[PDB]
């Protein structure tokens, strides 16, 4: 790895993702191969998220990837927003299909006619379904692996309710889980918030979101979303039920949908990645500790060196640490050091003959570079500590970054200045589509746009305060965006 | 449930898949919704299969759904066989794409240019990759949920090796795991075989397979496949390495591919289903035991009855049995019986006021129907024991069916007779492409070759003739899905 993060980011990213063996390029643009090293991160995100939504009563399922023209261009607004970026299938082999079929950009239009069939009374609710699948949004903006791709893996949850109370409860429950994924697993702090009128999910009542900041970009990125759809969809798809306690009055279901994707891995790369390459937080790292023999003159002494590598491995397995021992003899110690640094392994455990004699090993923390000489009988205690402290450090540094590039401005002039150093700004705002488009026009002379309206904003808004422009309604976090 | 398995099978199947809440229909022909109850079975297969391939050094990954037209055509025998069931994306919104992009029917031509890029020497071998994903084969043939669909979920494993010895070892390892899924997980007997020339995977050298028999229709079905691709693909995609032994000579990689699908769930339905609905082999059942409070009266006794089911629950969880206590006051005991029988749960645990006070319960086995009054002391014993007997029973039952519907026919005339009683026959067969086409024409609806069984029923005697050409091998032939 030659390229440096501080100067050229695009070249750095492309080198980091390929040399870590996370990503290979495909001949179709906007499409990327997720290799084992990347896919394992997603698998850890899944193991956690799945277990958590199961407690909330959600069940896993699989719906078809194809939507009919009828199901789609039946209902407006939602379909109106996605329409341009929907990939259409128009032939099998040489045979033109009589009716074009669409690839899923999201599964509302696929799921809800099935929900309408399954809802026939109050006791068929709630319906709480999730799926792990691929989705396609065939946009032409500059793609980047993980962050911005045409095909991507996600989960999508869709729940339908008798009462608004249960639905509103679920939206926030889910949004906290998405925040838990970013802060606990990936050591990325997030701003919980609400989307503006312009940015909200097309058909829905409201949209909650977690935002994260990428230092080197000077840009922010939506990292997860939880919608309340209200009854907008239940009315369009006739998901209705009678309740004999409200005679005759048809009750349209209350709905949420929620989504999280492999963008999660890209954000991780952007935040914690350095000039040595990938940096894995221990909690998602599929290899937490890599054991490497050094000094490798007798056959018996090399055998014993290998054995001490295996002892360290088994001990680490016993305190629930994910450990590989690179005992391959085709490559030098120095080659392996660089190989596993690039891949982002939290801890490299060096074992040489002189250190065996001394009853020590070297633990090399990937975040700090910290060469630490550790006593042999403390491996478990100290590795754990370093591991959990690597997590805490990565979170601390990224938090410190966040409350450094997230600041408050009250006027258009002071918004403009702060913004062009690579920062994100909470400004007083009136929430108008017109007022938001104008901001984008002016702020570009790479235009800036809104991110979220935070649940815990930095300041309270003054009684009678004018929007950075009609009076304001809330502080709205704005910025340059992915 | 309205239809009877033996009078109208399709209607029966349609009723069992929907009434058990396994399948919903979609508005596109050939595409089906896998609801929770079906998808849980796939997840049990996945848990089993993933752990097994990880021991073999295989890793999970995700390659794109889309193939460029150049990549897809690179291996010519492969492309031609698949080209007419390939779905092509030609636009996004109104915005036409510069170049029509194809949806994967299998990932060979997606993955292998990446494999060429990754192999720079023999130290980069082996590559062993697997993915769980959906694929699309847009066939106009008559569709059937699980068994025969346009889009389905599967795993596809793709490995590349330096030597042919390494690759042939894996082909059979994977097939043995496929056999374990059917036999150990689904309590379905299978026959391990090799495909014929007409039926082998188009790009490859040889295809190993598993066949399962479905009594009710008299038809066999391909359960999964494991192909040795040889060097046919590595030559086309340039997956090459050198050896410092003979400097300057390129060796092409030896390749395998292997797939298994959600067809598994349909085969299980077809084999073990009855006129009371689905029957679940406990080994893949997400709910092994359902506890239903019966005979529902004073609230203290009514709640002590609820209290008894929860003890039965907790004591069952404790010996790692998958249990549900259906303690909803919304639905009558009778409704609960029917609903969990339709979903095919292995044991119904009936707790009624009278039997609770007499320190017992009823356990109702789903497979045979029988009801056992069982003392409360022997719960975790008799219930673990019962789950284990149901697993064997279903296997034995389907095994005895196979041992009775697979037989030997040594002439073409008596091949016809045995075949028309809804049987599958092992014949002496020459192996040739047209003699295989001829077996289909004359038997119509036609009967096709399923596999050449690793271990046929009998020994092909000194210079035996075929059904046509002398007999090269005994071959399992039948009416087919
Ligand atoms: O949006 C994405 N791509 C579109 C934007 C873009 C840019 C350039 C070329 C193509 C495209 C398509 C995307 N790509 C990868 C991972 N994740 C994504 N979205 C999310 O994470 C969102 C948050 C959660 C719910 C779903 C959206
Ligand atoms: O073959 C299948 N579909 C095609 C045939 C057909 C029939 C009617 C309408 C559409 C189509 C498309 C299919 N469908 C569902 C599940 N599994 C399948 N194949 C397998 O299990 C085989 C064994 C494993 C490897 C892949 C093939
Ligand atoms: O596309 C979206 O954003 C919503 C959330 C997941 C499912 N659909
Ligand atoms: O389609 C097939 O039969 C092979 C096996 C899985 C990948 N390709
Ligand atoms: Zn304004
Ligand atoms: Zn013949």
């Amino acid at each position: 790895l030659e390229a440096k993060k501080e100067e050229n980011l695009a070249d750095w990213y492309s080198q980091v993702i390929t040399k870590s063996e996370m990503i290979e390029y495909h001949d179709i643009s906007g499409c990327y191969i997720l290799r084992p090293w990347a896919y394992a991160i997603w698998e850890a995100i899944k193991d956690f998220f799945d277990a958590e939504i199961k407690k909330l009563g959600v069940e896993n399922c699989y719906f078809p990837m194809f939507v009919s023209q009828s199901a789609l261009e039946k209902e407006k607004t939602h379909v109106a927003d996605f329409a341009p970026e929907v990939a259409w299938v128009t032939r099998s082999g040489k045979t033109e299909l009589a009716e074009p079929i669409a690839i899923r950009p999201t599964s509302e239009t696929v799921m809800y006619p099935a929900y309408a069939k399954w809802v026939q009374s109050h006791r068929d609710l709630p319906i709480k379904l999730n799926q792990w699948c691929n989705v396609v949004r065939w946009e032409f903006k500059h793609p980047q692996p993980f962050l911005r791709t045409r095909e991507f893996l996600w989960q999508e949850g869709h729940s339908a309710f008798a009462t608004m109370e249960e639905a509103a409860e679920e939206v926030l429950q889910i949004l906290d889980l998405y925040a838990q994924v970013y802060e606990e697993l990936l050591a990325i702090p997030v701003v919980k918030g609400r989307k503006t009128e312009k940015e909200k999910f097309a058909g829905g009542d409201y949209t909650t979101t977690i935002e994260a900041f990428i230092s080197a970009s000077g840009r922010a990125i939506q990292g997860g979303t939880s919608h309340h759809l209200g009854q907008n969809f239940s009315k369009m798809f006739e998901i209705v039920f009678e309740d004999p306690k409200i005679p005759g009055e048809k009750q349209f279901a209350y709905q949420n949908s929620w989504g999280l994707t492999t963008r999660t891995i890209g954000v991780m790369t952007m935040v914690h990645g350095d000039n040595m390459g990938l940096v894995l937080p221990p909690r998602v790292a599929c290899v937490q500790v890599v054991i490497i023999p050094c000094g490798i003159l007798s056959e018996e002494d090399k055998e014993a060196l290998i054995a001490k590598c295996n002892d360290y491995r088994r001990r680490l397995l016993s305190v629930n640490i994910r450990v590989r021992a690179d005992l391959r003899d085709n490559y030098s110690p120095g080659w392996k050091f660089n190989h596993w640094e690039l891949k982002g392994v939290p801890i490299r455990l060096e074992v040489g003959p002189r250190d065996m004699k001394s009853c020590q090993f070297v633990a090399v923390r990937r975040d700090t570079g910290e060469k630490l000489t550790v006593a042999e009988n403390e491996a478990e205690t100290k590795l754990q500590a370093i591991l959990e402290d690597i997590q805490v450090t990565l979170f601390t540094r990224a938090s410190e970054d966040l409350k450094t590039h997230m600041v408050v401005a009250n006027t258009m002039e002071d918004f403009q200045k702060i913004l062009d150093s690579g920062k994100i700004v909470q400004i007083p705002f009136c929430g108008e589509i017109d007022c938001e488009d104008w901001i984008k026009k002016t702020t570009a002379r790479m235009g800036a746009k809104s991110l979220c309206i935070p649940f815990k904003p930095l300041c309270e808004l003054q009684p009678g305060a004018k929007c950075v422009c009609n009076p304001a309604k809330y502080y709205t976090l704005f910025g340059r965006s992915y």
